[PDB]
């Protein structure tokens, strides 16, 4: 089990790699 900071979903979201999911522009 390993989390990254963050990570691009659908080049539009956004996951904490943990379980979390949210809009973003890119970390
Ligand atoms: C967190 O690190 C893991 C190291 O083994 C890797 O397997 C995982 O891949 C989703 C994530 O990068």
């Amino acid at each position: 089990q390993t989390c990254v900071s963050c990570v691009n979903f659908g080049n539009g979201f956004c996951g904490d790699n943990c379980g979390n999911s949210w809009a973003c522009s890119g970390c």
